[PDB]
């Protein structure tokens, strides 16, 4: 029994969209038909609602892996199981722009704590979305002419050890971003069986207006999620 | 300049009551002289009043040594550096009963991403906090008549990977709780120099109402921070 | 210069079609128009031709991340920068049967050795192919009404070492089948900018060891993958 | 039975002092009732006698983790469970003065052997002193007007090991002074369920090596400190 | 059944001398009489013949630990229980010239995938030869009056990451020259109950004719072999 | 200036057998002619006189990596560059007789702070004794007629950790017996450029005369010190 998000089964439907930012989460019910806010305990937010003759919901998940995978396996416990991460990252590189997007392909992460007590070693298991569900946010993002990326992002544990060094470490690794809940959503869709994915909007270069990029975004998110 | 907590430099005082659940900030501030809710962003909650003829400040920091890391990391940036945290637990040992307290003096925890960025290597740092403050924690419980232990605990990064191998693996290692952000708070205040404590209640016993206990310790939490 | 791989310039083309075994890159040579060796020193033999009109190799890699890792440096030194692997795997799952295609999006590995002295730390970087390429592989395969799977796979790097728990542990994380080159093409490729991909034939299923082929089936097997792939290389 | 520590039963008190230096256990032995040596096997002289009228041993644990696992396991079977060590230790900061007295909070130390053989995996567990009895070690210190500096240890294995970000690295990570067997006490104590503390005597300052003390001086602070720690041990 | 050797029961010899470039088998193989070719599948030849009066095979292993495993394990199941290894190695000590020989006492290596698999965990286990064999081949090698050095050698993994201040690194370390297969080979031997060892042919000096070297060891190495 | 070894410089000589025992070094030192102590402080006694016409050492080193490594050092820094560790252990293997002596030709180990903190990283040196200096004691032990063994060790950290589930282990991994310092001896003398090797004497035998058996092995130790 859960004992974060307080819904009951039946209030969180099986496709989910999940956000960081519980602000974002409420900016976005308002993309659906008839938005209920089915949990507001310990502040992550879950509305649920329709889009397109389908039932989605539009879940928060705070910062981090931690709680990324608390939430998760609580949305999992009351239904769900297809989700699409849509959050924020910074370009490790210098040729994306702000307000652009990033789909990712694949998740870097560093070794231990979260993943040692799921995988039980130190095994580097591939954390990669689901492919079916990726290639269909791919032509989604296409057929409404926004200005995307492909590739991989490192899944950082600590927003402030990020200094410069760090920037030509990891875009030298094939990271064309970094962000913090990736990794942990990948490899625990795996294990779970869940089908996962996510788009990323750039908020700042670490190499070198979010919310009408967020807004634009999102109803590309919306499509494939109920496609 | 922080951006997630988006409260004014000045508007933060230097100590500060911890808490993960946003709701607790919400309901621990109707025990401060004249509450002022200085931020809301991201739903990071800080409430800013007065306690015993001093400035004090309640804030949010969700789930999860990276969510912490970052909250810590900006209220220190804006003038903080005393920090309690008061949050819950699941109890490793049958004699402790639910609604009591411990009070904290080291953390266990795994190796891996936030310890590695922050310390650079893998290496086994000793995560406790202020000596000066805890027994200050020690001396305010008793003279408040309230039954506390004092031990130390496992710092967990995912609450969903605690079977049964996990109670009598941690508890025979000296822990006598479970919780997740008490290793990222004692180290990172070791290398910031920030002088940290934490006080648990108990909500779980993992070996064999909560607002009621919770509001009688916050007032001696309050005493402590204040002295 | 090159102390494997002994080709002169202009010998080796930039697409390459990468195999474990010099017997087959022999074999598949047939496939092209007036094929040149370029290389047979140490046995790692590479044969240059045309297909579709146009100038491919292919080439030997042997066994193991530290032997296709020495070839895929040479090979680049040489000119090439585009590489798809075509070798053979074992299903980690029961519903896959002999003969068929996995074309790979990821690869799982056991930290150390060779990406340690790579990496110069333990980080976990995502071992993945080129996404334009690996979707170029997937429409050259059902255009060529071939049964193929889609997923990750275990780069192991002992083959006969023991594990009572091995099929379970590797398919229960996401995993569909094991080899033992893929980790170490996506990594070395996204550290040294080329594009890589790769398409694997079932030799075995390790989920269901009651299932078998011949040489007559698994050849044909081969040719009729082979086709698809230097399709997607000439692209 | 212990084939290190050849003591009979009851020769070993529950309550026991232990030092690094056979030496220093034979000196400060002389400040107890009618001393008997209770045993000398491999130069690890243990005493046994009253203070205050209360019965207690002083016992020498060598040099290093694995030795004192060795001599606290042998001491625990012989019937001890309540330790408290009195070593020397180097200052990491500059503010220390030679003679001056560390009441260890805590233990930092690397991954290693040892650590790895009791605790079957590399989880960093707290390495931390009894509470209680670490309280009462600072106000013994007090009641006899002693300095003393409360803070956390770094625990050693390598004393001569090179390393010019040393005093940097572990200062900067919240410890105040290094020696070799706290690390070992504290998480064995944890593990088995003894009553553990620490209390130093700082020989020397890493952060200023200028300054310097005299063996009369030194012993003559390491004196007046073992009359607070036996004050505590027989509290 | 071995996949990769698939030389019929009784066609190779208990005792084997490995190398690692297919052409120098078959190059060797004129020292043996009668020497036929007992397997030519993925490249790997292996020829037997006879020596001294003793049964005798050459064997190719190919780059790496990986590959080397494959075969020694194969040849193992076909009968093999003596292995000697005859390659080239890079001198990382100024004062051994190319051309000369450098008889192996040990190897270190980088902890990693194929150590981890057959050991289960990353104890440093000693990776050494047979005692008694490696003594066999200093006398062979002193009676046949060559040029040797006796010392520890590091087995790379990865034959384009060794730069300069790998040099230095495993110099200080006791390594004396560097290769890829050894430590495989010993530590391999050591758990399967195999009796090994390794002669190099230095091909280069990383801190500063040749066919007639490898003729000459090869003689040496096969009387030790066959004694 | 050494601070735990106080001899006098010219005091401690070039060869030096090394004991963990100071009762042995003491029982030993009757071997030499002229014997004269030449430290007493901490408790690691050091006699010094003459065998054979030559000057030689004894000297005490403790229990444990640690231990030896602070002797060794200091040992070296008076002069000493040839040590021979002569010691007990506990056969791994059954055939093995208590009494009888293993002669060391390489050293397993558990990753750990000492080799971490010389090393600067976990790669896995070989841990070998000098090849020369232990065929000399092969040959003096064969004179002398004494029943040896010749064979790699486990050098653990952990006296009482080495359950049942250890023999087994060890043992498959070419060990013939467990002890605690030849790890640390033969690392640190590679790293160093010491010569070293090792002479065990069973005491005990883990699978299934310690006054005779120790002074029969000195003897051939001393004659191969000095030869
Ligand atoms: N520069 C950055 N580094 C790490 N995470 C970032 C960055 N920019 C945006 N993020 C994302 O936004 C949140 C932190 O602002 C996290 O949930 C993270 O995924
Ligand atoms: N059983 C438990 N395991 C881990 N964290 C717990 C437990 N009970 C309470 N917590 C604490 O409460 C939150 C999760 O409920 C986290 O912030 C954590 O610190
Ligand atoms: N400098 C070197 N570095 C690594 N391996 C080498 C070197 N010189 C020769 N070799 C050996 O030759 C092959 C690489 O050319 C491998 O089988 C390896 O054992
Ligand atoms: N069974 C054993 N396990 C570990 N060390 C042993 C054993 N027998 C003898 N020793 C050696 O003797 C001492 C421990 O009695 C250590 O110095 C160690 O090297």
């Amino acid at each position: 029994n859960p004992v974060h998000i307080l819904a009951k089964k039946g209030e969180v439907a099986e496709r989910v969209l999940v956000v960081g930012d519980p602000g974002r989460a409420r900016l976005l019910s308002t993309l659906l038909q008839n938005p209920k806010l089915t949990n507001e305990n310990r502040g992550f937010l879950v509305y649920t609602g329709k889009y397109n003759g389908e039932t989605v919901s539009i879940a928060t998940h705070g910062i981090g892996g931690p709680s990324i995978a608390i939430v998760l396996e609580e949305l999992a416990m009351l239904g769900a199981n297809v989700f699409i991460r849509y959050g924020t990252t910074g370009a490790l590189v210098p040729y994306i722009n702000l307000g652009e997007y990033i789909i990712v392909t694949g998740a870097s992460y560093n070794q231990g704590g979260l993943f040692y007590q799921y995988l039980r070693d130190n095994a580097c298991v591939a954390s990669t979305p689901d492919f079916e569900l990726t290639n269909k946010l791919v032509t989604s993002f296409s057929k409404r002419n926004l200005k995307y990326y492909v590739g991989n992002v490192f899944s950082s544990d600590a927003f402030y050890a990020e200094d410069e060094e760090f920037v030509k470490k990891w875009s030298s690794r094939g990271n064309i971003a970094v962000e913090m809940e990736c990794a942990t959503l990948f490899t625990l869709s795996k294990v779970k069986g869940w089908k996962s994915a996510t788009v990323l909007v750039v908020s700042d270069n670490l190499a070198k207006e979010l919310e009408k990029s967020v807004m634009d975004g999102a109803k590309a998110v919306l499509d494939t999620l109920t496609s």
